[PDB]
């Protein structure tokens, strides 16, 4: 047997992504497109902001801006919480601590629309340093890449999760970012709570030399492990 949620990920599945943002009083917003292969745990998305620059780096929006795309391993399918809640859906929650400076705080929606998987995402943003190494624009355009620690919540019939990310100052040095993450089902019906595992992922920047809005383009592997 399959599974019902993970039936709607068996192909290329079109993603679309709207954030609202607010970090120390700079409102923002970001919209992405792209597409996704679970097979494969391959997304590719591009954002654009829509209000003119981003007062944040990039890169430490990534994290923010759809793991229902892991690749789960066959002897891992059940421990696929995210697709098993689709298509009606899952919250996404997360506590981003930037250490020395402030925290995002943000809830999404990612659910089926169609046969499209949108996330609908609101960041709030506090107790940033006007200078420090986020509202200073201080963090290189680089990779990052990490390993999202799953555990079951039994209460919120979900996940939580835990992670670092490690993103490289303009100096050499680094800007740590602990995530705290929750997920609740948006619906009733049974979605799988999982093993203790990770998702290994890894995403990579860059830039469309033809587009003048300030802008990323992403090309992410995600790929679930630590069940042998």
């Amino acid at each position: 047997m399959v599974s019902k949620g993970e039936e709607l990920f068996t192909g290329v599945v079109p993603i679309l992504v709207e954030l609202d943002g607010d970090v120390n009083g700079h409102k923002f917003s970001v919209s992405g497109e792209g597409e996704g292969d679970a097979t494969y745990g391959k997304l590719t998305l591009k954002f654009i902001c829509t209000t003119g620059k981003l007062p944040v780096p990039w890169p430490t929006l990534v994290t923010t801006l759809v793991q229902c795309f892991a690749r789960y391993p066959d002897h891992m399918k059940q421990h696929d919480f995210f697709k098993s809640a689709m298509p009606e859906g899952y919250v996404q929650e997360r506590t981003i601590f930037f250490k020395d400076d402030g925290n995002y705080k943000t809830r999404a929606e990612v659910k089926f629309e169609g046969d499209t998987l949108v996330n609908r995402i609101e960041l709030k943003g506090i107790d940033f340093k006007e200078d420090g190494n986020i509202l200073g624009h201080k963090l290189e355009y680089n990779a990052i890449s990490d390993n999202v620690y799953i555990t079951a919540d039994k209460q919120k019939n979900g996940i939580k999760a835990n992670f670092k990310i490690r993103h490289n100052i303009e100096d050499g040095s680094v800007q740590l970012a602990d995530h705290y993450q929750q997920n609740t089902p948006i619906g009733d019906g049974p979605v799988l709570l999982p093993d203790n595992h990770y998702l290994s992922t890894q995403s990579a920047l860059s830039k469309d030399p033809n587009e003048k809005r300030d802008h990323m383009v992403l090309l992410e592997f995600v790929t679930a492990a630590g069940i042998t």
